[PDB]
């Protein structure tokens, strides 16, 4: 239900990112929830919500 | 070169999301960039990141 505008163009760098252009209209997903990409240690790599994880102190 | 920890355990949605367990020690990549997941005009879906998008008032 919730939509988006571009503010400006962004050139995806991955497959799992979206080309888009200044001004275009999108579909904002996943309960306007936001993520951070990282890798485990497995070296497998994705995204996980950005309220799960915090900056570790060592 | 950032390294975060897990707060929640989190079950993957989607192949592009990660399971993650608490305490569990990841890489955050892309400069600790925080990104959303769009669907555009042409039902193509992808992350892009939340600076470069915002809500629409219409
Ligand atoms: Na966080
Ligand atoms: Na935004």
């Amino acid at each position: 239900e919730v939509v988006v505008v571009a503010k400006f163009d962004y050139v995806a760098q991955q497959e799992q990112e979206l080309d888009i252009k200044k001004n275009e209209r999108l579909w904002l997903l996943d309960d306007s929830k936001s993520w951070w990409r990282v890798r485990n240690s497995m070296n497998k790599t994705g995204f996980v919500p950005s309220n799960y994880v915090e900056r570790k102190n060592s």
